[PDB]
């Protein structure tokens, strides 16, 4: 007996197109999404060129419309030069992404004053997400308060960070957060097996105490999101390993295993992969869209999942219980038992749907 | 310029049919809903007969399918006799309602042990809501913890109650709550004008400090819901006034006024009248459904709104800014500038839609 779930949403993926298409492209990354039970993705802007201006967004929209197999929204990225320039295209984006720790020079902000300028100029009704680790979480929360608006914290990975967010929520501050599967299911204990190249990720893998703290503080976690960050094995094991793990194809199987073990409920999962993503990012429903899963099937994660061009996975060898059997997207069978059945281009930009515009005062 | 909102959801209405149709019926109460920008309602079970068994639910489903103009779900009610008997129909209901303070004999529970029995027998994946005032909030929260599940607290009306819920959420307990418009926009200061009959409501009107505390603790409020509780003026001013206010037609205009004054944002409103109702009650989206409002039009609430058979309102004389101009429900114009344009029977039971079933483990 299969369980029917709504179409799940991953608010944090890197699809690499334009500019890094040997790692992933819209077609392969959205195939990976569908195979993971995900029918809508929000794509981060740290491509090449990065999505930091209107021409780059226009290019990315057309590449996604031509290549995506599931529905999507595209983030814009904050730079040291673009505050106050994104007003005409802001509402067409998923939101604005601030890279506040390590990143590429084009997305680097050199001063908290630049963070303030983005919070002051980006339209107040539209989402802002931050890559903000350790004390940077507190710092960006301060900027949000000074500018009297909300912020969403990407991939919370540490006891320190979840407890700080917990204290902020206790004070009624408008902050939400997401956690990635590797910060719930991997830890420092896995670095010996992974090795130092494969194991590179930002935020880095936490201690056993970090992992336990995230589980203990599930109530503080608004969303799960993969931070699907594909790189090839050659890149991960070469002389300058880039940080990141692929994760679209493994996220739901890992979390269904946890549900089966009573670590969280099916509802807890659907709040974090469906309802809260919808409400934080003002993402529209998808008509005639659902995912059928088998919660009984036990399997072991192999050395690579079928679709991501990363062609490796840090979860290799983990035993899971839970499988995606079928996905229907807007009335068409999109995935069945390992076969993707919608072509590149089937997916659409949800911000162009009337119901996908973010409501605002005139 | 009009602002487009999604279809709003009111999780707490009394539509009086069967058995009290001079106060309201499905046709009139859902007309009132549409005129208030509400496209989906959850109807409480304290009708005559009350919805406490499968035959009564079957009758109510047919009356609603024949009379409702907007979409709906129907609550079941807990009684001293029905714990352990609702398993076959539970998933067809909005949820289970516990009347833990004053109510009619058929819904009265005489012991906390009966509350425990309902929490133990009602399916663990389905919603439970409670009418629970003052210390009863703490008591039902204890029962929820003993049975290791969630609870939703109806119409929170007091500083005491919102602070207790705030402390429970700080401890990570699974509790949500709603607040009704009269507990945000009326207080003891209005009892002289209303008089003792019209002013009767449960929970009673609070002090100015109660009202201020609810506003100050907006972050703790998950939903707004009207507690539309219609009675005729003759009944409200007679020898044994029943408690309750009509509120479907005034809720959104009152809250839009507050948005216009900067007391909460448009997003804060849409979280509480759309996204959080959806996610707490597992209510499905409504395709091709939206509400257009005018935020500029100033008007004064009259002595009765056009549709509710209550034919009176406690908000008479309040100045508001914000008007519902048009409602589209599933592709048909349902309301325009005071005219309802869908007939009784247009509305449907959302729990019969495939996407309206609550997901559960096999
Ligand atoms: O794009 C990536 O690979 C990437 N990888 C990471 O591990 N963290 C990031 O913040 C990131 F942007
Ligand atoms: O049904 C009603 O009129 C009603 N009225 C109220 O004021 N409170 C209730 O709890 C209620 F059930
Ligand atoms: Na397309
Ligand atoms: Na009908
Ligand atoms: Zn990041
Ligand atoms: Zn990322
Ligand atoms: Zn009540
Ligand atoms: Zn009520």
């Amino acid at each position: 007996k299969l369980v029917r779930l709504p179409g799940l949403i991953d608010v944090h993926v890197h699809l690499r197109e334009p500019g890094g298409t040997h790692k992933e492209d819209f077609a392969s990354g959205t195939a990976a999404a569908l195979a993971g039970g995900i029918t809508m993705v929000c794509a981060m802007p740290n491509t090449r060129p990065p999505i930091i201006d209107a021409p780059a967004l226009a290019l990315a929209q057309k590449l996604a419309e031509a290549g995506a197999r599931c529905d999507f929204a595209l983030f814009l990225g904050a730079s040291s030069e673009n505050a106050g320039t994104l007003g005409t295209v802001a509402g067409s984006a998923a939101g604005l992404t601030l890279y506040l720790n390590e990143t590429f020079s084009e997305l680097r902000l050199d001063s908290v004053v630049q963070w303030m300028e983005h919070f002051e100029t980006w339209p107040s009704h539209l989402p802002i997400v931050a890559h903000a680790e350790q004390q940077t979480v507190a710092a960006v929360l301060m900027v949000a308060q000074l500018t009297q608006r909300s912020v969403h914290i990407c991939h919370v990975a540490r006891k320190e960070e979840i407890l700080l967010i917990k204290a902020a929520k206790a004070r009624g501050l408008p902050v939400t957060c997401e956690v990635a599967p590797h910060h719930l299911f991997l830890s420092h204990d896995d670095l010996e097996r992974l090795g130092p190249g494969k194991g590179e990720v930002r935020p880095e893998l936490g201690s056993r105490q970090d992992v336990e703290a995230l589980w203990e503080n599930m109530a503080v976690i608004d969303c799960f999101a993969s931070d699907h960050a594909p790189h090839t094995l050659e890149e991960k094991c070469g002389s300058r390993p880039p940080p990141g793990f692929p994760g679209l194809e493994t996220m739901l199987p890992l979390l269904l295993t946890a549900v089966s073990e009573g670590r969280l409920s099916l509802d807890d999962l659907l709040q974090r992969l469906h309802h809260n993503p919808r409400r934080i990012f003002h993402l529209p429903p998808q008509e005639d869209t659902y995912v059928e899963v088998d919660l009984e099937h036990e399997w072991t994660i192999p050395s690579h999942m079928p679709f991501s061009k990363a062609h490796w996975t840090p979860f290799e060898g983990q035993k899971v219980k839970g499988t995606v059997r079928r996905v229907v997207l807007r009335g068409e069978v999109a995935y069945i038992d390992g076969q993707v059945l919608v072509p590149p281009g089937y997916g659409q930009d949800v911000r162009k749907w009337p119901q996908g515009a973010v409501p605002q005062l005139p």
